[PDB]
Parts: structure tokens; C-alpha cells; sequence
């Protein structure tokens, strides 16, 4: 997250921190995700497509820090790693960039809701906020495009939704943005998602309900003029989510 503010998991208790074990046993951060039901975390396919083996992954809930334990956190294995079979990536845009992780602990349990672990509501089908609506994004991604390190402490910021028409202008993203994506940015371009924020939540309030409107997917750099963050438009994937979560 470029700009924005530090936070803790209490302010985004559906946020899932996803890591990968290497041969040798090194563990590194991969991507964010969102708890949509006790057993299901939703994220982005591009986070996993190069290492699709479920056994490599570790998912934490209730975690506010990248490389230290947060009191009350839960650790999970990945029982099913479900990537979208129509996923595609051209030089910039990721299409159908959505993934499901069925989580299960060493004791064989799903997520147990607490002060630091809660689910987020999915939107109703094709029901998104109007352009100009302020939404929030959360993650452990870079604080500056030129950074090497990721922040140790979770961050959040606010971005405003941009219409399909504005985002499809050639000087934004042209035909790279489809109706299954949502663009969002700051009016001054001063805050945004960045590398490491992929898979995490774009949350908007719709009818007074906090809603998983988007999943951090792609962008040309970070906090750059005319280059919004692009998000998987969750409200256009409800049949796929329904068909893969029983
Ligand atoms: N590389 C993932 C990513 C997505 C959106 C923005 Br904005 C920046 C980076």
C-alpha cells in the first residue's frame, strides 16, 4: 500500500495472509486474501499460477504483522487450491484473476470467528457502488514502488471507484480493462495498491454493509497518474464462486 495508514487486523478481520514454503524450508509472503466463509479464502489466481501445488502454502488469519506472530492468529494448510480455468495474462491485464483456497488447520478445522477473525460479505450480482465511491484496500505490499522490503505492519488506504468509460480510455488502460474488472484510484494519485497487495480486499459499503467489491489484481506501476489499480469485479463472478464452494 502506497500512502495510507498502518492498521491492525481488528480493522480488517477477514484479511488472510498467504505464504509459500520453499524446498529448503524458507517461508515467504505471497499475497493477501479474504475470508468469505469459515473454510474459504478468496484471492487472485495470478498469486498461485506458477506454483499451483496446494501443499506449498500456509494461510494465516488474525495476523497484523508480516514476519512475527500476532497474538490470537490461526494457521492453516490449504486443502484445495482452486484457480480459475479461464485465467489469462497478457503483458499487463490479468483476466479472471480469482482463486479460492479451502483452508484447514493441523487439527482439521476451518476459521473460528473472533475479535481478529471474521468473514466479509460478497456483493449481490452486478451490484457495485457508483463511480466516485470511496472504498478501502488492505495489504502487506510495498509502501513505495522503489522499496525492496515489504512493511512489517499491515496497511490500509482509501481509493475511489472509476467508471469503465474513464478507465478504458487509451491513456488509462484502453481495452485491457473489461466489465469483469473495476478500476480505483486516488484523485491526486497519491495512494494505491502495489506489489504484494495482490489477492487482498477492496471493500465498499453497499446498503450499509461492508462488501468485498474487488480483489487486488493488476496495475501499471503504483500511485501513477492515469494508471489506476485494477480489481477483479467480484459481483461478476458469483456463479463461479457458487459452483466451486459447494
Ligand atoms: N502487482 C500487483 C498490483 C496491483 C495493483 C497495483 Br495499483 C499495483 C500492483
Amino acid at each position: 500500500i502506497i500512502g495510507g495508514e498502518f492498521t491492525t487486523i481488528e480493522n480488517q478481520p477477514w484479511f488472510a495472509a498467504i505464504y509459500r514454503r520453499h524446498r529448503g524450508g524458507s517461508v515467504t509472503y505471497v499475497c493477501g486474501g479474504s475470508l468469505i466463509s469459515p473454510c474459504w479464502v478468496i484471492s487472485a489466481t495470478h498469486c498461485f499460477i506458477d506454483y499451483p501445488k496446494k501443499e506449498d502454502y500456509i494461510v494465516y488469519l488474525g495476523r497484523s504483522r508480516l514476519n512475527s506472530n500476532t497474538q490470537g492468529e490461526m494457521k492453516f494448510e490449504v486443502e484445495n487450491l482452486i484457480l480459475h480455468k479461464d485465467y489469462s495474462a497478457d503483458t499487463l491485464a490479468h483476466h479472471n484473476d480469482i482463486a479460492l483456497l479451502k483452508i484447514r488447520s493441523k487439527e482439521g478445522r476451518c476459521a473460528q470467528p473472533s475479535r481478529t477473525i471474521q468473514t466479509i460479505a460478497l456483493p449481490s450480482m452486478y451490484n457495485d457502488p457508483q463511480f466516485g465511491t470511496s472504498c478501502e484496500i488492505t495489504g502487506f505490499g510495498k509502501e513505495q514502488s522503489t522499496d525492496y522490503l515489504y512493511p512489517e505492519q499491515l496497511k490500509m488506504t482509501v481509493v475511489k471507484l472509476i467508471s469503465h468509460r474513464e478507465c478504458q480510455q487509451p491513456h488509462y488502460y484502453g481495452s485491457e480493462v473489461t466489465t469483469k474488472m473495476l478500476c480505483a484510484a486516488d484523485p491526486q494519485w497519491k495512494t494505491d495498491s502495489c506489489q504484494g497487495d495482490s489477492g487482498g480486499p477492496l471493500v465498499c459499503s453497499l446498503q450499509g454493509r461492508m462488501t468485498l467489491t474487488g480483489i487486488v489484481s493488476w496495475g501499471r506501476g503504483c500511485a501513477l497518474k492515469d494508471k489506476p489499480g485494477v480489481y477483479t469485479r467480484v459481483s461478476h463472478f458469483l456463479p463461479w464462486i457458487r459452483s466451486h464452494t459447494k
